[PDB]
């Protein structure tokens, strides 16, 4: 029997009842009279899951199928580690089915890489990849900078003004001030060299720093607001307009991250022996050069591409990244790629191949790294939490695993294209 | 316990126990799926330096018989991507509960403040502009006076409209529109595009484009199709021709907030919004080098929907295309006209990952799930609306956090 | 004097000295380089060194065809060196082409890209395209009444009135598909049109202007922010030029046999191969180039364009190219290279190309003014020309790079 | 011996040097020329007497045939930095220097305009190739040491006077490295300059890594004279900025139109249009037709038009009743110079001389080219301010 909504209020307040005497239909009543309100279920109730399933009936109603949620999933999850941290007005989880493509031979060691997807044939197809780039020797891998950026917009009175704060920020007293405020608000936090650039009375800062093993989005975004507070002591006259001015750049296409890099530049290689391109790949050395040059060239060139000089580096990179906690929406950038082609050896018939990926936003701690499913592909690949011995070794090592299986993933579509 | 390799084989599944059949693996078929993945999952722990890796990784009691052949292979399991809801998001005078699957924190409380501006300011407004998923390939002639011939061939009506017949009877929902094509030397680049009813239609596409091919081989035998794509497409790649002929669907949405709700939700002025847009949505990204990346972070939102919804969230890439754009409005000068135009948002209803029960449940609380029967394409175009609204709702959140510091 | 000055002026400026009329301080003055004199005059007493002017020429000039056309405020003119490159063997036929140019080597290593072409059989060239464009912005009230818009110029019907006010401002004008842009509440609309053998922009504008008129009766709502809203795109790098084209799109090919590589250029053909792609595709990609795919299109474009009265400052779009190389031939020691220039913006009729001198290297290709019995060929011509002599340049440049 | 020889004697042995006197020379080389071309009369009006050939032969121009005259206007005073300048402008556009003209005038009754130069250092971006991209990521890392920077500086400030290496910035491309020297240059454009201390550089470079191959003194990694979003973000040559408040009076009666107008023309035409183009650092409505002309006048390679003319011009509200026209153009890479090339001629010295920045500032290296740098930047808003308010006021 459902009670009235006073007196339901009574037994939730008592400190010895709480809400596990009220029913199902009654804390229903309590949100919908807005005593309760509806995105604090998980603490109010006994249990994360309970509030998760007052959330799905209150859903259901407003809906024009009611019965729209019975195959989301929602029982069994440990909410516990997403509440106050990855999501909000939680009505249960999205299963995207796993696969393994390995072993992936990079730098000497084996990865076992898992891959997040609903696409046909792209973990079978990267499986393949890996299997050519383990006949021919193995790949090699090296990360060439490590730095995450956010890029705020600042607005003096006069262009005069501006260009008076970028000279100041390029003297080596000037920036010696903002990088002991930067660095003071993280013990990973280190600044690199300031890439600024005006716009009139805009003056548009270039944050640069590494940040441990953490993608290091928040980390970056304290230490600008430290540092646009202290040159705002030595330029009162100075509005901060925007923490984020877009010249990070972040989760946009953009020039700058393809030419300055954004997090892990990376570069991965191989060569493949002129009978592994036969056998396993089912085409030729010749084959897959021009196919290269015509369509990862000389094809991006013609559609007006920055970055995009790769077939299909993205769809490794999305796997990779929701299958181990990563930012999904940073495929954006983290997907640029050129993979160049080449005759190689003493005939000239063996492969080589390298990929190029200035941009990957990575991390293996905070945010979904945090949760345990997510934890449990990042220890597949042994890059799960903080390196405490080498700070931003496991970061880097997942990195170099993306370009890598990026690598393999390009070996296989290209050779699908060549052969047809 | 274990018996030898001789007397597995006569046997041989279910007789047989878990430990037998992998030593029949490693030697040098399963009855239940479920059953199968828990092999796979025995022989990579072993692999591993952490033989207890994939302890918290999930894998029973899920549904695999429409994964396995379709969706993902050499499968070990299930990745939980939290769901959360914003809404109600008040677009075109009807009420969409919008499903996000994130692990960012925040996102889906901000965008949820962004479709409560939305709704007490009168609700916003959408059109689709275009709708055609294309393929790109790259052929080539003996020469570029040659590639040149068949630029010119194609462009005639009776050329076009040879190749309209070939590509257009691969499917029922198959509509040749207007060719793009573009010389670099003896290269031909041919851009196909056509409507590809609720589905996404990128292997729909790909039929018709190399039956389409077929029959451009016959009245030129000297042409070589180097590949079925040529990055002319373009998929999931940043290029400049998505942003300019669009891809999939083109998409514009806009609405009008009250002084009031400028002020009380989203905790700024109308002035302040205007000037942030300005400074870093044109400028900043003008400044950065964007071609297409005139926004705050749509990206954020339509990953997240994709996620939820069963889309290829790689398409994330270009389907991320958006200018925002933001001026005072209103018979005071006070309110803030938003819009937000994408014109290339890569989408489906039906196939893919969309095929599967649990992304099914997201796209039925949208009221899009499956193929509209009666108007095709009907489903597809209203998910891209309701992105395009989403986009403009975490458009306004993320702008006035910006903009209050 | 003062005031005997104004009594004389009523009836003429001959009787008056050069003293008289700057004392008081185009058509006051009789003749047009009195009238640059008298300019010079006056500006050479504001300058920090009044001898600044010395050495810039300007008697003897025809001034006559200049005065209300082609530049205002003339103190007189720049002689920038012309030199000749050829022949290039294009099209089964010989072009001795006129460069005006002030670096050096230039002209000689463009010429020296000639000599490889005409050893190796010669080039060959076809034009694409053709269409001059404008792009207007628009404004509806809102981003849904736009949406109209852009529905409304889709249809045979809306696009039919269009294309009969665009058509009815000149005989050239004879408007192809359109290609629009929504930005919400805004609409870009991409007007394209051939114009004889003129560059056309005037041409283009005249007809944009009547088809914006008549779309406001169709949408009075709609306000015409600017003829001009940077969607054509006139004078500044544009994606939507590269892909789409603008002007004349041209491309051209040769085959430079292994021995004319190795004597005349000072090269091999697997030298040249390695050095386009890791410059002119890789190297390009890298600098975040869009249209840039090539060594030097835009020394030729520039050269050509100040010798032949073209606006020099459309090298910017006009200069787009991607150099394409790859082995050919037999034994594979062949070098074939293409240059592919989508948006040449090119005219033989109009502007600088009204001057004598100006028409007198076009004279030289044999494309100067309007080709009565196929109208548009001259400037086709040119536009073949350009991008024949962007390859030699391309060809001798990369050459000389491959060799260090 | 060639001096006794007739025209016609020289003309009938063929069917540089060897003629002594630069006029005849030339005109020789049109008779030959003349009898080439379907029109032998083409070359009438083309003119080439009583010209200056001596700057020119082994300089300038090759098979020279003649000269090119170009139309030369001015265009002031355009008030700036407290000074005024009359800027000549070579062109064949009608209407041009009329309207950078009136541009000129708007800025002259508003106070003036400010400039500020930014940064300066030409560049010349080589590629070279390792045997592997582990090898090419190690010299990459190498010029990223302090050590390391300082050898391959040594070798590159040896070259010239002026050669002062600035930081490098490198871009790996697998085996590939693309390395982007950068360094002032005195007054020159110094595209010589830079190309001299980049050889110097890599033959030095070579000593530690043997092994890597020179494929390309230029790998367009500059990049000179085409489209890149490298010289937008990094800047080329000279980094400028200019400004000017034009009184809401001024905006009115000299440009006839509205402060207004001109703010949602600049908003929807430079910003939302150029973004719609998809164009990169082509955020303006027609600096390229200020930056040519310029050029031309003034002895400069005309080709870096294609970098030179990257700007963003910005408008908006400005003063107490918020109605005059703040107005600013930032241009990243202007690259110019009053020494070398073009400027060595005689009537390109006179533009020159007429802007007060002609030939090389003895007592302040590159002050000419800066101030030169500084004049362009400034015409060009001059010119932004025009075209925009005739494209307001329809
Ligand atoms: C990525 C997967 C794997 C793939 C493959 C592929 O790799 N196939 C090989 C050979 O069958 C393979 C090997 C082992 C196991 C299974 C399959 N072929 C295609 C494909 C389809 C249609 C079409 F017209 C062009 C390519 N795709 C989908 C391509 C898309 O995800 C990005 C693509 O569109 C990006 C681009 O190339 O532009
Ligand atoms: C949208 C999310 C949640 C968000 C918000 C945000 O929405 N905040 C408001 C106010 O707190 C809010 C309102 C209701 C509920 C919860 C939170 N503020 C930031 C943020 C953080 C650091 C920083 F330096 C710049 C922005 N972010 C991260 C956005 C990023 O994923 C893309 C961003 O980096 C793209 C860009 O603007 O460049
Ligand atoms: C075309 C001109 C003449 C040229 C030549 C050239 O053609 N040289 C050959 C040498 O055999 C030649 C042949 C016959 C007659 C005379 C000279 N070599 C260079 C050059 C200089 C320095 C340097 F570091 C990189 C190249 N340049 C300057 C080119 C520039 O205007 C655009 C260039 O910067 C575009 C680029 O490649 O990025
Ligand atoms: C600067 C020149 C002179 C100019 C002017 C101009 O300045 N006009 C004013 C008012 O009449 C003026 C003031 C004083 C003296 C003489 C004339 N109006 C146009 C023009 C023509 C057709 C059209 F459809 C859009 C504008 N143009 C041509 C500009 C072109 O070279 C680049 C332009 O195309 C770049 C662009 O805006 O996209």
């Amino acid at each position: 029997e459902p009670r009235p909504n006073e007196e339901c209020l009574q037994i939730l307040g008592n400190a010895e009842k709480g809400a596990k005497f009220l029913s199902d239909a009654e804390i229903i009543q309590l949100v919908n009279a807005k005593h309760i309100p509806a995105y604090k279920l998980e603490t109010l109730i006994e249990t994360h899951e309970r509030g998760v399933s007052i959330r799905r009936q209150l859903l259901s109603k407003k809906l024009s199928e009611p019965s729209s949620l019975q195959y989301l999933p929602y029982r069994d999850y440990n909410y516990s580690l997403v509440m106050g941290a990855c999501c909000e007005n939680v009505i249960g989880y999205m299963p995207i089915p796993v696969g393994v493509a390995g072993p992936l031979c990079l730098d000497e060691k084996e990865f076992q890489v898992p891959m997040a997807t609903t696409e046909g044939c792209l973990v079978a197809s990267t499986n393949r990849g890996c299997r050519a780039i383990g006949l021919g020797g193995g790949a090699s891998s090296r990360v060439l900078a490590d730095g995450m950026t956010r890029g705020p917009v600042v607005r003096l009175p006069r262009a005069c003004d501006s260009a008076e704060v970028k000279a100041w920020l390029e003297t080596s007293e000037g920036f010696a001030v903002i990088k002991e405020a930067f660095d003071s608000t993280s013990r990973f936090a280190r600044l690199q060299k300031l890439h600024t650039s005006i716009a009139g009375r805009n003056l548009y800062i270039r944050f640069q720093s590494r940040s441990g093993d953490a993608m290091g989005m928040n980390m970056i975004s304290k230490g600008t607001e430290k540092a646009l507070s202290k040159l705002h002591e030595y330029f009162p006259e100075m509005q901060i307009l925007a923490v984020s001015g877009n010249y990070c750049t972040d989760k946009k296409p953009a020039a700058i991250n393809w030419i300055e890099g954004r997090g892990k530049s990376v570069v991965c290689e191989a060569v493949i022996p002129a009978k592994v391109v036969r056998e396993v790949l089912k085409t030729t050395t010749e084959a897959m050069i021009e196919v290269n040059i015509n369509k990862n060239l000389v094809g991006s060139a013609m559609a007006g591409s920055i970055g995009g000089y790769n077939a299909h580096a993205a769809n490794i990179v999305t796997a990779i990244y929701i299958a181990c906690g990563q930012d999904a929406a940073q495929n954006v950038g983290s997907s640029n790629c050129i993979t160049l082609m080449e005759a190689s050896g003493p005939t000239n018939e063996d492969l080589y191949i390298s990929c190029t990926m200035p941009s990957i936003e990575i991390g293996t701690v905070g945010g979904g790294t945090n949760l345990l499913p997510q934890q449990a592909c990042l220890q597949m690949l042994g890059v799960q939490g903080a390196c405490k011995d080498n700070p931003g070794e496991n970061a880097r090592q997942l990195a170099r695993i993306v370009c890598g299986t990026v690598m393999a993933g390009e070996l296989s579509l290209m050779a699908a294209l060549a052969a047809g």
